[PDB]
């Protein structure tokens, strides 16, 4: 028993980084074989960045602009390209750590693990959410552009996201492994912000399934809504509305508590309305929306 | 910027868990040169671990009734032996993964990584803290025993914490790798529980300072307390004293932010008296004690 916020083990992923230097700038890569991937703003100067022209920048750069090291080894680039918002680096060693792999664009309120990286050398690894509004709430300093946000199924490494900036408001910015952004950024330092945010309500109510697989039932009652009925509190509370196929994700957690998902639903909205009175679920004192269904499936049995 | 709740990357623990099995009972072990580590509760029988004898258990054991899976190559155990509540099973392969490690007896406080595995397949990673009353409250489900605990320090894997079993209210325990139990508890099925907790104080102070750092401050006051004064307060809270040491463990912390420890006391004297008010810190609604003063440093700088 016992719910905690778990990140995938990083080993696979901690074969793949390398070092990346472009002139003066340091990044993290991903070497996948014999194609290193890494943000592109990497070949950014100091000051041609407030407004950049990518393809002309990099037609200036040739093979021995770009160093990577693996580990201490290092390595020669034969040849580079851009896709979207990504540089794609050919060298001349195949990584010989190149797990099984896809790139996969994720939807929001879906959770990855990201391994942190810092000069090409994992750092620690976490658990995080694409919000609604095509943000993440890392914690990335200068220097950990590159790293990568992954999930993992049967020793496949899904890989979905790659750092790129920080937002004002301090969350953070990135693309997907073929170098488009998540959201509506770009990548030149100019005012974009994050958007207004909403709660991912089947994320919330996978995380209440699990308050009750692990024996907090203090929130439950006997009443039941309706969907209709429950997607006006959650407009008003600024949560996303319950779709049909979300109660159908959340079948095997229904099933496995016997607490219909139209059940849970009337008690989130009791919790919405009246809040917790100074009680707490699963150790938190407010609603949490960073576990999706499978999350609690996977740590749950 | 940002914080979030963060363990070392796993690989090279990754690289160290095999399968132990004897007779019916299927764990975890920890395989680092040529022993492997794991709960001697492994040769318990289902019927004799109300009160069981470990030493005539093993002694009715040879090498054969050990099976060790390192993936899937079996590994022919050449000898074995007890240390405390850890079994230990000399093969006759070096593990070639094993990195440079220690083994480490962590104090109520400090915290660490949990890499659960199930059969010997690393499952995911989280971050734990010793509580006080030497329990863990972690995540773990059937077949998690033999799972370890660790710290890195320059790619010297700390090993900390090896699982043997839940408690009633759903927590944990275990032992350090040398098979000494944290705590009061015995490796048998009895009545034994947790004892009442208490709130790590030096560690919600450390949060304290990472909310600082990161730009929370409605909570910072121009009051400043002394030792003696808030060592009253932390007692009427279950809150453990804050000693010198304490506060001298967190200058660098309090020299990053121009805040001495003891002005932060008096902001968290504030915090226990009257709540938050509807308020969250970095993203809690409670405070929280699972962050070391290294852990704040470490992701804040
Ligand atoms: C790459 O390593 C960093 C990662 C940032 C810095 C701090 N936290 C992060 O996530 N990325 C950058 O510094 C961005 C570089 C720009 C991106 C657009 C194209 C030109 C190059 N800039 C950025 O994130 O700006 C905001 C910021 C906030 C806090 C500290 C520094 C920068
Ligand atoms: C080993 O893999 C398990 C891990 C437990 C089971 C569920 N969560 C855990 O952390 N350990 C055990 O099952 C213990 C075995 C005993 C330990 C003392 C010596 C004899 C063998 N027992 C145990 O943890 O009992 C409590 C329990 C709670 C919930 C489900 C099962 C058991």
């Amino acid at each position: 028993s016992g719910f905690r916020k778990m990140a995938f083990p990083s080993g696979k992923v901690e074969g793949c980084m390398v070092q990346v230097t472009c002139g003066t700038t340091t990044l993290n890569g991903l070497w996948l074989d014999d194609v290193v991937y890494c943000p592109r703003h990497v070949i950014c100067t100091s000051e041609d960045m407030l407004n950049p022209n990518y393809e002309d920048l990099l037609i200036r750069k040739s093979n021995h602009n770009f160093l990577v090291q693996a580990g201490n080894v290092q390595l020669r680039v034969i040849g580079h390209s851009m896709q979207n918002c990504v540089l794609k680096l050919k060298v001349d060693t195949a990584n010989p750590k190149t797990p099984k792999y896809k790139f996969v664009r994720i939807q929001p309120g879906q959770t990855f693990s990201v391994l942190a990286c810092y000069n090409g050398s994992p750092s620690g690894v976490y658990q995080c959410a694409m919000r609604p509004n095509f943000t993440i709430k890392g914690s990335f300093l200068n220097g950990s552009c590159g790293s990568v946000g992954f999930n993992i199924d049967y020793d496949c490494v899904s890989f979905c996201y790659m750092h790129h900036m920080e937002l004002p408001t301090g969350v953070h910015a990135g693309t997907d492994l073929e170098g488009n952004f998540y959201g509506p950024f770009v990548d030149r330092q100019t005012a974009q912000a994050a958007g207004t945010d909403t709660t991912i309500t089947v994320n919330v109510l996978a995380w209440l399934y699990a308050a009750v697989i692990n024996g907090d039932r203090w929130f439950l009652n006997r009443f039941t809504t309706t969907l209709n009925d429950f997607n006006l509190v959650a407009m008003k509370y600024n949560y996303e509305p319950l779709t049909q196929d979300h109660v159908d994700i959340l079948g095997p957690l229904s099933a496995q508590t016997g607490i219909a998902v139209l059940d849970m639903c009337a008690s989130l909205k009791e919790l919405l309305q009246n809040g917790m009175n100074g009680r707490t679920i699963l150790g938190s004192a407010l609603l949490e929306d960073e576990f999706t269904p499978f999350d609690v499936v996977r740590q749950c049995s």
